[PDB]
């Protein structure tokens, strides 16, 4: 029985896809540890795909299933309206993340878009969407056809403006099937193929940045390095003294700032690095992995001072802070032990942001494969049997377009499976959601 085998293809889709896009909505939203940029896009995604399963795929499945449009002439116009635009808000959406991971990627930051021009890009995507897709809702016809004399029934269909003029509708057909499939399926596979082999034979390179008056925080930095590099980074160390603040962090994967507290009855930095910290927010540290070290005395009121001071600068100017500052007291050369441990701990930190790099742009791939695939079929149909316009084989093809339709639907409910299964921050997410419920 066809109508069956269609039944329950339909709505565990709406039912995997309604808790399953419900759970990305949520976890983004109350959990602070999930709000970035990336997942609001993700969320953004989620919010198309609800449209989805919960407005498009209900009524669609009771147009097939009965045969009869019995819901009113304005949502025979609106649900082909809301489901063009859900897979343009899609396209759109995941065409903006692979862009933006490529530009981390490339300036070695952990933002380049700030959280609030991403809800202005989530709304052009919505507005842009909301006008390209308009030709489905207009252009779709609410009226009688018997195909027998049974008394009642009313289908709903698509009417292009001429009585035998098909290019408006083919043309459509064409431009939004290369401007919006082949276009940013396109970008999104130039910028994930830079991005792997740019993540795969990448080597860390680090920034060693110190102020030293007598010597002690220049030997922790020099012990700090020796480490790095053993660990396969490309160390940089430059004393403070020798450099300028503009674009000073721009390349690096880590910077180190090291500096000796200093002054009289009240912190005072170093005095060479004085001028990097006027001038802290000209040096390219949004988005900067930086930590902190320094070398002071225990004797004073307010130990290793200068660290805290520039830990609080780096993060009031949006830098990413990895560590907390290393503080030498006395003489580092009978600190060493300390030293090297905590190199060793910021080498370990820089490990786990790469790896929490690899692993979502894995899954962000596996996200656009499964949309690509399942996307597939249906606008293969829709670019061949669109420079056709002979199909009257409707007892095949009717099957044709609806089994066609029901894989690209399961581009909605994949979502947040991939998310769970491939990505141990949202497993975690999900199963922390489930048991406060
Ligand atoms: C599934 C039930 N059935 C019959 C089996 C439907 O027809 C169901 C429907 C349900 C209830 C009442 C009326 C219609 N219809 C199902 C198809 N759909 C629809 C219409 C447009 C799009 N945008 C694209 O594909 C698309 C995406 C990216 C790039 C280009 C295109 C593109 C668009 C237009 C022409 N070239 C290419 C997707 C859609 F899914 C609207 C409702
Ligand atoms: C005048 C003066 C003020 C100092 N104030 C502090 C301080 O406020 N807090 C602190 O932890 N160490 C303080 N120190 C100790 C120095 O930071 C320490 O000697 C350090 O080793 C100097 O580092 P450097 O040789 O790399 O420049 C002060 C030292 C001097 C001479």
């Amino acid at each position: 029985e066809v109508q069956v085998v269609l039944i329950l293809a339909y709505c565990s889709i709406i039912l995997l896809g309604v808790i399953g896009n419900s759970l990305v909505i949520h976890v983004v939203i109350k959990f602070k540890s999930m709000r970035t940029v990336t997942n609001f896009f993700i969320a953004n995604l989620a919010v198309a795909d609800l449209l989805v399963n919960t407005l498009c795929l209900p009524f669609t499945l009771t147009y097939t299933l009965m045969g009869e449009w019995k819901m009113g002439p304005v949502l025979c116009h609106l649900v082909p309206y809301a489901q063009g635009l859900a897979v343009q808000v899609s396209t759109i959406t995941l065409t903006v993340i692979a862009l933006d991971r490529y530009r981390c990627i490339v300036y070695h930051l952990e933002s380049k878009i700030s959280k609030r021009i991403s809800f202005l890009i989530i709304g052009l995507a919505w507005g842009i969407s909301a006008l390209l897709a308009s030709p489905l809702a207009i252009f779709r016809e609410y009226s009688l056809i018997e195909i027998i004399p049974d008394f009642e029934i009313v289908a709903c269909t698509e009417k292009w403006p001429g009585e035998e003029k098909s290019i408006y509708g083919t043309v459509y057909s064409l431009s939004s099937l290369l401007i919006l499939y082949v276009l940013p399926l396109g970008i999104i596979s130039f910028s994930y193929t830079r991005i792997w082999s740019k993540l795969k034979n990448h080597v860390a390179k680090a920034l060693i940045v110190y102020g030293s008056t007598t010597g002690n925080t220049e030997y922790t930095a020099e012990t700090i390095a020796r480490e790095l590099a053993d660990a396969g980074y490309e160390v940089d160390s430059r004393d403070a003294a020798s450099v300028e603040a503009g674009g000073l962090f721009e390349g690096f994967d880590l910077v180190l700032l090291g500096c000796s507290t200093w002054g009289d009855d009240s912190i005072e930095l170093q005095d060479d690095f004085i001028p990097l910290f006027d001038s802290l927010e000209e040096t390219g540290a949004q988005g900067r992995k930086v930590a902190c070290f320094g070398c002071g005395d225990s004797s004073w009121e307010y130990f290793c001072g200068a660290v805290d001071a520039i830990e609080e600068k780096l993060k009031n100017l949006g830098a990413e802070i990895v560590q907390d500052g290393l503080r030498i007291d006395g003489d580092p050369r009978a600190a060493r032990d300390d030293i090297v441990g905590w190199a060793h701990d910021v080498r370990g930190a820089i490990d786990h942001y790469h790896q929490r790099r690899q692993k979502t742009t894995k899954m962000l791939v596996c996200v656009v494969v499964v949309f690509a695939v399942c996307w597939l079929p249906l606008h293969a149909f829709q670019l061949a049997v669109d420079i056709d316009s002979q199909v009257l084989d409707l007892k095949e093809y009717k099957l044709i377009f609806t089994v066609f339709h029901i894989i690209a639907m399961c581009s909605t409910f994949a979502n947040p499976l991939l998310y769970g299964w491939m990505n141990s921050n949202y497993r975690k997410a999900f199963l922390s959601a489930f048991r406060c419920e």
